């Protein structure tokens, strides 16, 4: 009926060649060769527009059709080359973008643009289903084409009644796709939705001349009917007579680098910090410069140098584990796990967001809550140990040869490996120093390096994931660290005999005694909720909180110790690497005042340490103690330690807590809901509503601690064991990983081994965990000695890892030595040891019954021959499982 469906259906008409002359006819496009050569490869620095769009945002900014500032929202950001210029953009100060992405769509890619810095886009995003948030920016470029127009304006309509409760927030600027502008209802929609909002439609000519699509634009105004017929008239002649030509234009180029940033970050008390600056700048003044495009907005930028860049993003495949796990090549959550980004880029990516945060300073009752409970515990805690400086003896006792340099100056490049300096006196001898100016109130050589860590991660966009960073610092510093206040990890000030709630040291096997203990005690539900980043939500209060053990301390001691306290933990200054523009890498150097590293010595000990004062303290609010103003100023400061030294331990017995993960029981069910405190201090619950209740739980077999539930069994004899749990498929998949570049076959199937026996030594209840091991056991050489790290957790002590069988390091761990099994018969089989539970284990990710498996399961002596024949015949093999 319309000038529009009458084009439309001469566009249906056609036919394959008059559709290709028609649909590039008349129109300008972009030199899009580059771009699409730095996509094939990945080159983020190119600082190419990832898409066409960028040229679309282009051109109806630049023509003056949008006033782009401020806080921006992309929707349907799909690439998300709009989001990407509009990075680039000088008003423009934070850049929020969402889609959809996962199977056949475009997940989002990640370049260097200029101002990657201030772009977070994720993928997943069903937009009709999201609130409103009020943006200063819209953009919305979500439309679909189709054949026929019914389609077509369902879609556009289902777009529009979206986009208005977004609009009616008022953003100062918008665009919006509009795909069908040309039909009656779609007319009458497009001009009641003008007058009640504002706005102009405007074609651009870089679009194809294969859709109607206009956007909707602000700095523009004008009528529908108009711009409408001028699009679908031009449309109509552009078909008959002349095929007309191209116009050729180029693609925007977007640069590269970060992006000057709001810098709210407190002024550094320079005279802690001032001999490590200036040191720094005295050895490295021959680049030294300040980058204005630092990219921090909580930490202090004090400048940057030329450096050379670290870590890679490749990760390798462990054949042995795949080829013997053909069966698991589809489950996602096995295949799509892989390396985590170590890069300066990937470890900035996640720096932004995880680490550039200012905590909400606790108000002042909170602040004095915090500061009672931790006085009361350093009391009930120093009450039978007392501190002691620990000795270069004990230091050297517990090192080994795989630790980190922390190469920072140029006195400290001589050495290669640890066991290589700590035999070495000049050493000491700059310890001594160090030490000295520690008692006389300088710091010269106490500096955090930085990086991401190397961790076996579940892949997002189908590409690596950023890697979460680690800080540490030089050895001479960390023994410094360790005779201050390393006793604590020592004497087992952790451990659940002194303190009771802490389990320093506890393996995997013992903790599920700790819960069945926990779950014998009656009360309310069991609640266990993670925290989020717990070592960025560590406030100076805290900190203030935890140097209090000193109180207990002798003179000289206590001198080294606050000394060490005051110019390290109070006061950090940081090294870490950033990609700069145009390929070219740096150094930046930054500090701050909170928060606390995971390559401190007492990580352990301070994290279980705070953890605990705030678990006392949500105890407190939960069975009523806290009144609800007592978060601003403390009304009766007597009756928190009358609660303290009435239900302390009482209630302290009731918890589980090992550094970031905790465990409570508490009394009620209360303990769901008593969140204001513990929103107060910063110790926000990760991804669940602030003010939601808590999530408990009622069977202890079925509660989550440091990535594992436990499950009670008993044997096939009589006698009851606790055991540990995850998904399969997370440690299928961390098998799968190799973290190393280079490596031989051999320290290959070293791992693959490692993590055989580590598998048959924690999770041999899982029935293709048992399995797989026996195989891989049986394919790989019984000679070769077990290297590598498999999963980082520190109650894993690697005891999977000799030529050893077995079957006797089993009976040692969970009979000989098992403290809650009285019984000390060994039993001699190995098929005596009962699985899980079938329905259990159909549950934490086996694939047994199905026809893969049985398949896989019947040609396992074909396949690991196959793998023996591999590695190199007449090695020594073993054929282990028979039945
Ligand atoms: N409802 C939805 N919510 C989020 N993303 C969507 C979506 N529907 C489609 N998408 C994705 O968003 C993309 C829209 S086209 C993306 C253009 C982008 N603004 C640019 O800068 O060039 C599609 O490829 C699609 O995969
Ligand atoms: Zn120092
Ligand atoms: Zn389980």
């Amino acid at each position: 009926e319309t000038l529009g469906e009458k084009w439309k259906a001469r566009l249906n008409q056609m036919s394959a060649l008059e559709f290709y002359s028609y649909k590039k006819s008349g129109i300008t496009e972009v030199c899009r060769e580059e771009a699409r050569r730095a996509l094939k490869d990945g080159v983020a620095t190119g600082g190419h527009a990832v898409s066409r769009g960028s040229a679309k945002l282009r051109w109806l900014v630049e023509r003056g059709y949008l006033q782009p500032y401020g806080k921006v929202i992309d929707l349907g950001c799909g690439r998300g080359g709009w989001s990407y210029y509009a990075a680039t953009i000088r008003k423009v100060q934070e850049v929020k973008g969402y889609t959809k992405g996962g199977p056949g769509h475009e997940e989002p890619v990640l370049v260097q643009s200029y101002g990657w810095n201030i772009v977070r886009l994720k993928s997943g995003v069903d937009v009709f289903h999201m609130a409103a948030e009020p943006c200063d920016t819209l953009l919305c470029d979500i439309g679909e084409s189709s054949s026929s127009p019914e389609v077509e304006e369902a879609r556009t309509l289902r777009v529009l009644s979206m986009v208005g409760d977004w609009l009616e927030k008022r953003p100062g600027a918008f665009c919006i796709k509009v795909l069908c502008p040309y039909t009656s209802t779609m007319m009458e929609t497009l001009e009641r939705l003008q007058r009640r909002y504002g706005g102009g439609l405007v074609r651009v000519p870089l679009s194809r001349n294969s859709t109607h699509e206009m956007y909707w634009v602000s700095g523009a105004k004008s009528n529908t009917i108009k711009s409408v017929s001028t699009t679908s008239q031009l449309l109509l002649g552009r078909m008959d007579g002349p095929r007309r030509p191209v116009k050729y234009e180029e693609d925007v180029n977007l640069g590269s680098g970060t992006r000057a940033v709001v810098s709210c970050a407190e002024a550094p008390n320079m005279k802690i910090i001032g001999n490590r600056i200036e040191r720094i700048r005295s050895e490295h003044a021959e680049t030294w410069f300040f980058d204005e495009n630092h990219p921090y907005r909580t930490w202090a930028y004090h400048g940057s140098y030329e450096a050379p860049t670290q870590g890679s993003a490749s990760s390798l495949i462990n054949g042995v584990v795949r080829l013997l796990s053909k069966p698991w090549d589809v489950v996602t959550g096995v295949t799509g796990i892989a390396m985590t980004d170590t890069t300066p880029y990937g470890q900035q990516r996640v720096f932004k967001e995880k680490v550039d945060t200012r905590v909400p300073d606790p108000q002042e009752g909170t602040r004095q809550v915090m500061s009672m409970v931790s006085s009361w515990l350093w009391k009930e805690l120093g009450k039978h140990k007392r501190p002691r400086v620990c000795t270069k003896e004990e230091f050297i006792n517990k090192v080994r040869s795989n630790a980190a340099l922390g190469a920072i100056f140029e006195e400290e490049k001589e050495w290669k490996t640890a066991v290589e300096a700590v035999n070495d006196p000049r050493f000491w001898a700059l310890v001594d120093k160090e030490r000295e100016h520690h008692l006389r109130g300088e710091c010269q050589s106490c500096v955090y390096n930085m990086m991401g860590k190397r961790e076996k991660k579940q892949g997002e966009f189908g590409k690596a994931k950023g890697s979460r960073a680690i800080w540490y610092m030089w050895l001479g510093a960390r023994f410094l660290e360790f005779e201050a206040l390393g006793f604590l990890n020592e004497d087992h000030w952790m451990g659940r005999e002194n303190s009771g709630g802490g389990v320093e040291g506890l393996g995997l096997q013992r903790l599920g005694y700790v819960l069945e203990e926990m779950s014998r005690i009656p009360g309310g539900r069991m609640y266990a909720d993670d925290t989020a980043g717990w070592d960025t939500r560590i406030s100076r209060f805290d900190l203030e909180n935890e140097a209090l053990i000193t109180n207990q301390m002798e003179k000289g001691h206590r001198a080294l110790a606050l000394a060490i306290i005051k110019y390290t933990y109070q006061n950090k200054v940081v090294k870490v690497l950033r990609p700069a523009e145009k390929g070219k890498t740096v150094m930046d150097i930054i500090s701050r005042q909170d928060q606390r590293g995971s390559g401190q010595v007492v990580t352990y000990a301070l994290n279980t340490f705070t953890n605990l004062v705030v678990q006392l303290i949500r105890n407190m609010e939960a069975e009523e103690v806290l009144e609800m103003q007592d978060l601003w100023l403390l009304r009766r400061s007597e009756k928190v330690t009358n609660w303290l030294q009435s239900n302390g331990w009482d209630r302290l017995k009731r918890m589980a807590v090992s550094g970031d993960d905790c465990v409570v029981k508490p009394i009620d069910d209360r303990f769901a809901h008593a969140l204001r405190f513990l929103n107060d201090m910063g110790k926000v619950r990760k991804d669940t509503q602030e003010w939601k209740p808590s999530t408990g739980w009622d069977n202890w077999e079925e509660v989550p601690f440091c990535s594992h539930h436990f499950n009670k069994l008993h044997l096939k004899d009589g006698r009851s064991i606790v055991v540990p749990c995850r998904h399969q498929d997370e440690l299928i998949g961390r098998a799968r990983v190799s973290p190393g570049a280079g490596w031989s076959i051999r320290e290959t199937a070293c791992l693959a081994k490692s993590y055989a026996q580590m598998w048959q030594l924690l999770y041999f209840h899982r029935r293709d965990l048992r399995l797989m091991a026996n195989a891989i056991c049986s394919s790989v050489p019984v000679d070769w000695v077990p290297t590598g790290r498999t999963t980082w957790s520190i109650h894993g002590k690697g005891e999977w890892m000799t030529t050893e069988d077995m079957l006797v390091v089993w009976n040692r761990v969970w009979i000989e030595e098992n403290d809650h099994m009285e019984d000390k018969t060994p039993v001699t089989k190995w098929t005596d040891i009962p699985y899980l539970g079938k329905r259990e284990d159909l549950w934490c990710g086996s694939l047994i019954g199905h026809r893969p498996r049985t398949t896989w399961a019947e040609n396992i002596k074909n396949t690991v021959n196959m793998v023996r024949r591999i590695i190199g015949d007449e090695e020594k093999y073993m054929d282990y499982l028979s039945t």
